[PDB]
DNA sequence: AAAGAT
DNA sequence: AAAGAT
DNA sequence: ATCTT
DNA sequence: ATCTTT
């Protein structure tokens, strides 16, 4: 399918390209630094052709957003499917060590999650799936050398910022966990755990109904989650009791 | 002086180099986007070398965070004087058109301006002097953006993300705005003026003080700043009230 | 402009 | 974690 | 768009 | 870090 060919491509080209500077027209390369501003951007220009050759090869078009504040990073969809969209969006995160547990960020639970044309680049309500692809990597620190300008016969002496990345690609419900990511940008936090649960998709919810319903109902601050829900199996009580 | 060797060097480094796409060691070559998040990452690591060949030329050590969400993204200092810090911070904005108003977001105003310690690498009143490095991008209307890779013999075929880019150096303060860059993450708001205008300096606070007194004091939304003041005429009148 | 999206 | 930093 | 104690 | 929307 379009999904196992995709996951192959992105695990083949994150196995034999190590990025590793930005190049100039003119031929000058500028080393990388070591941190998720930086990375993330990288891993999503990275994705980017390896997103648009598969989904080529299954007659999916590819549309990114045209304004800055839309999800998804990719909207596919075959033109005789058009309420059959499919949302990839590529997030990252890091580890100091590898094998530490890890999460990310998933977009935020005031949007396009309560309604359905905000922020988004096409109604809620078109797409069937929404797909992460989650990248991690081990941080290294900036040596000297990153501090200099390179040219194209030193590329493979160019200091890298990471170790050992990572890459997966599963159902944002399945990894969603039942904590904000982030505060005051109101986000959807995942698990917090190993690589391989989001590979195998260990998460909390039972349900992709499930899922949006806490985060549709997830109030904005602790005061407000004391007397609702905080987690998973406050909202379970929550829901067994009548929503109240 | 450091401060005129590096924005001369800044300006012929931009004349000359057109970053065009990320490098792998082994020499694929994958495309950049054409929006801010992809070229403010790229300005950044774009601008790192110059800073550290012109630091290096006066004296100047030069730090970056450690910690991902500290000020300011580096840290110059003579290892004689330390507390004479010197910090700088790239910023970028575009523009649709040659010479229309452009805005920057110049940062919090309730960290580190409030609180000596916080989100900075140094304590605040170790740095003497606070810089922004601003790029201005003509944002290039090819939102149909490059899916594919090149090798090292077709650079000159890679879409440039950008139809110009232009560059300058000012004080923090001098373009310092009166009006929030942003709401929920409640940054300064820089002047929305001419490019020009940020390269000459022609801001609205009439000293560093008035500028860091204002920020240290606005108030984080209307309700609450209708009371106090929401620009700089009701802040020099609450000044002349008694600081209430 | 202010507030809240990415 | 939550809340508020970049 | 993700990080921090 | 910055955008777009009220
Ligand atoms: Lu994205
Ligand atoms: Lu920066
Ligand atoms: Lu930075
Ligand atoms: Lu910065
Ligand atoms: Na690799
Ligand atoms: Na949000
Ligand atoms: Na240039
Ligand atoms: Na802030």
């Amino acid at each position: 399918s379009l999904r196992s060919d995709l996951i192959n491509a992105l695990y083949d080209e994150n196995q034999k390209y190590d990025v590793c500077g930005i190049i100039s027209a003119e031929g000058k390369i500028y080393p990388l630094g070591s941190d998720t501003k930086v990375l993330s951007t990288i891993f999503e220009l990275f994705s980017r052709p390896i997103i648009n050759k598969i989904a080529e090869k299954h007659g999916y078009i590819v549309e990114e957003p045209k304004q800055q504040n839309h999800y998804p990073d990719f909207t596919l969809y075959k033109p005789s499917e058009p309420n059959k969209k499919i949302a990839i969006d590529i997030k990252t995160t890091y580890t100091n060590k590898e094998n530490e547990k890890i999460k990310f960020t998933l977009g935020g639970y005031t949007s396009f999650i309560r309604n359905n044309t905000k922020n988004i680049v096409y109604p809620f309500d078109q797409y069937i799936a929404h797909w992460i692809i989650g990248y991690v990597y081990t941080r290294v620190a900036t040596r000297k050398s990153s501090l200099k300008t390179y040219n194209i016969n030193e590329l493979n002496e160019i200091p890298k910022p990471y170790k050992g990345v990572k890459v997966f690609l599963q159902d944002k419900w399945v990894i969603a966990g039942d904590l904000a990511g982030s505060g005051n940008t109101t986000n959807i936090g995942s698990i917090h755990a190993h690589y391989k649960d989001f590979v195998e998709g260990k998460g909390i919810f039972d349900s992709e109904d499930e899922f949006l319903d806490y985060w549709r109902n997830y109030e904005r601050t602790s005061q407000l989650r004391n007397d609702k829900y905080n987690n998973i199996s406050e909202y379970r009580n929550w829901i067994y009791r009548g929503r109240k």
